[PDB]
């Protein structure tokens, strides 16, 4: 059965660190698909593969390797996404923050990004992801640093941050999000229990992401601000209600 499944995933050295539920999502779309299981496990271990950021635990211990010498840019040179925002990444944040200045951020899908965040003098951060290496990461840095950041190994498609924030932050997740689920990308915007958030948008290939969003976000949002910094076309949102 899926469960059994399930257990033969996890106990593998390639995906041991992913969110168990994000396996037995993918294991139970899979498993629609009526076959052999040795078909199913195949066909979800490919899916699996590239669900993360096609992120490996090498590159995860060069990465707390850094943070453990103090290196935070090192670190977030290590982690694709993270890498690319390094040119604008004050830039960005003077963006995002120059209206207000959030005490709790809510990083969604965080990545490494959280890194970012401490340097930005962020008092409280939860952010979630579906592999553990990242918390492995994060944790033991804000916990030498006395930082208040927590991660959370979470499938957001299986359950909705739970978590109360004055901002959160959903960089380069509707998409992938929106492909594995229609519809996934605005109920997860629903979903989180901030009124404001900062979306963006990776600018390589929903084919137009600005006329996607722009024309599909629900009636209780607002539009408050729009631009492109470096590789992200980012959107300051508020929800109200
Ligand atoms: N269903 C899901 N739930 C939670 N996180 C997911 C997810 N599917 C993919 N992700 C995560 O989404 C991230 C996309 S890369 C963007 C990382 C970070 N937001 C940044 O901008 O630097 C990856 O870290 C991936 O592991």
């Amino acid at each position: 059965n899926i469960n059994d499944a399930l257990t033969s995933i996890l106990a593998s050295k390639k995906y041991r660190a992913l969110c168990p539920d994000t396996v037995r999502r993918i294991l139970t779309e899979e498993w629609g698909r009526h076959k052999s299981p040795k078909q199913t496990v195949e066909a979800a271990r490919t899916r699996l593969h590239g669900i993360c950021g096609a992120v490996t635990p090498e590159s995860l211990k060069a990465a707390a390797a850094a943070l453990s010498a103090g290196d935070v840019k090192k670190a977030l040179s290590l982690h694709a996404s993270t890498k690319e925002r390094l040119a604008e990444l004050d830039t960005l944040y003077d963006f995002i923050f120059s209206a207000e200045t959030p005490r709790r951020v809510l990083d969604i899908a965080c990545g490494l990004n959280p890194l970012a965040l401490y340097e930005r003098g962020i008092a409280s951060v939860w952010g979630c992801d579906i592999h553990q290496g990242l918390g492995d990461v994060i944790t033991p840095f804000a916990r030498e640093k006395d930082w208040d950041f927590t991660f959370a190994l979470q499938d957001v498609l299986c359950a909705p941050p739970a978590e109360a924030g004055d901002l959160a932050l959903i960089f380069k997740l509707l998409p992938l999000l929106e492909r594995e689920q229609a519809g996934s990308a605005m109920a997860l915007l629903q979903s989180l229990n901030t009124p404001r958030m900062a979306v963006s948008f990776p600018t390589r290939s929903e084919a137009n992401y600005a006329a996607w969003f722009e024309g599909g976000l629900p009636a209780e949002f607002e539009i408050e601000d729009k631009k492109t910094i470096g590789t992200e076309l980012i959107y300051l949102i508020k929800k109200n209600g």
